[PDB]
DNA sequence: GCCGGTCGACCGG
DNA sequence: GCCGGTCGACCGG
């Protein structure tokens, strides 16, 4: 991680800063934290500015790079990585319609909130807030399919020395008339223990833990950890078509025979 | 429906509106278009205040009418029918700790936005907004599963009138800071074919579509809906669980 | 004390 | 038309 050796720097400017309250108020969904992680990225900017680097920023630097650069085809070659495609790409008429006149604007659909690149080595940083004025289940953490197929990406092109997928989950609670962080946590998805994972399939087909709970103890290598997690997807997913008939079928079929 | 019968008015009310952009940043999810149903609500309250409720301002006030009654236990029978219990009630420790002075707040799951009520008749209101200025999916409109359900238990208590299930889409684009609605569009659940409703399994098993899209021409009784819908939704069901290994199982079963 | 359901609203590598 | 993932972050009728 290009954060971890500087958590401190991070954990500590965010305990206490007190941001305006949302005008809408709701404090739900993106709205919740929404200017927290602005807050983080900020400073990361102003850190680490050489590696940091916002999903779209990036990706808008990298066509600008290579101006003389058209069409699809030669600008997906760009990435020059299947995978690390598959997690940043845009889409067909996007890309091919991208410009330094259209560029590419922040999509909720993106994969990660932060993107901290060096060394061609990449960290995406998704920050996860958390309103610790209550007990909720689990956040939403990534998908498990969209895992699956980066592992299924990896596998095949072979790619386990690019990138790494580490979380920041900020808690904060309401106090006056605006915001305040309380707490911060770190952790790295590849080094959690894969089968352990949960996947909530309703959800999204999300994966969701806090990232304050998540366990780190994998001593195994980057190639066993996929491996070892598209198992657990699979047979998360047959157990769950089986359950899924178990629960929206069964208790029904009184009511249409 | 106790909007219907002024949809023009509410319509011409909200067209023109507008509302400011939080924090300058991607305008989407609970922190889009989220804005404009405090205002649906406004406009219905100044209008119709004595019909017009938060599903919590609502609660709040059915038991503040009640303060003989105390206890999860008998705070529930308050509420004279399962169904609209299932759909409106809040948990249990909830509404035992509930007191004038610990009165219910938003909830992020509350089946409705808006709750009319008026001579023992519930109309469950749920707003929708939409920046027209992209071709979207489908939002969310409500839970399959908590559907169901709702069906299965009017057919066990006969209930087959007391509520309905409402949508009002408001449409709205940027301009320069706020977001000035620009159209809208109202639908009811129960009018449109309960069988060509599309579940979206891996979006919370949502049922979706455009309300300014949705079809009104079912034709049917209220019980004869919801015993189509659980067809439907039992079948779909079935569907899934076959979909997903010919999506999730065997395209990656030969990583092992 | 183990687990998963719901709301909001998004385009298509 | 039609189909369907994904990010965000929520507690118990
Ligand atoms: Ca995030
Ligand atoms: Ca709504
Ligand atoms: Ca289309
Ligand atoms: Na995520
Ligand atoms: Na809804």
């Amino acid at each position: 991680s290009f954060i971890k050796p500087i958590y401190q720097d991070i954990n500590s400017i965010l305990i206490g800063q007190k941001v305006k309250r949302p005008k809408s108020g709701t404090l739900s969904g993106h709205a919740a934290g929404e200017p927290f992680e602005k807050l983080v990225y900020k400073f990361l900017k102003e850190n680490l500015s050489d590696l940091t680097f916002k999903q779209y920023e990036y990706l808008n630097d990298l066509f600008m790079k290579n101006p003389a650069i058209i069409g699809h085809e030669a600008r997906y070659k760009l990435f020059n990585s299947p995978t690390l495609l598959f997690l940043l790409s845009r889409g067909k008429a996007a890309t091919e319609n991208w410009s330094i006149e259209n560029l590419f604007e922040e999509k909720q659909n993106d994969t990660a909130d932060i993107l901290l690149v060096k060394d061609q080595f990449y960290e995406l940083l998704d920050v996860k807030t958390r309103n610790i004025s209550k007990s909720a289940q689990a956040p939403n953490i990534i998908s498990a399919y969209k895992l699956a197929q980066t592992c299924a990406k990896m596998i095949d092109n072979k790619e386990f020395d690019l990138f790494d997928i580490n979380y920041l989950e900020v808690d904060w609670e309401l106090n006056g008339e605006d915001l305040v962080c309380v707490s911060t946590s770190f952790a790295e998805l590849f080094k959690s223990e894969p089968s352990e994972l949960y996947i909530n399939w309703a959800a999204a087909m999300q994966i969701q833990f806090h990232v304050r709970d998540l366990d780190q103890g994998f001593n195994g290598t980057r190639e066993e950890w996929a491996k070892s997690y598209l198992k657990h997807f699979v047979t998360q997913a047959e157990q769950r078509a089986i359950s899924m008939i178990d629960k929206f079928v069964k208790p029904f079929k009184k009511y249409i025979l």
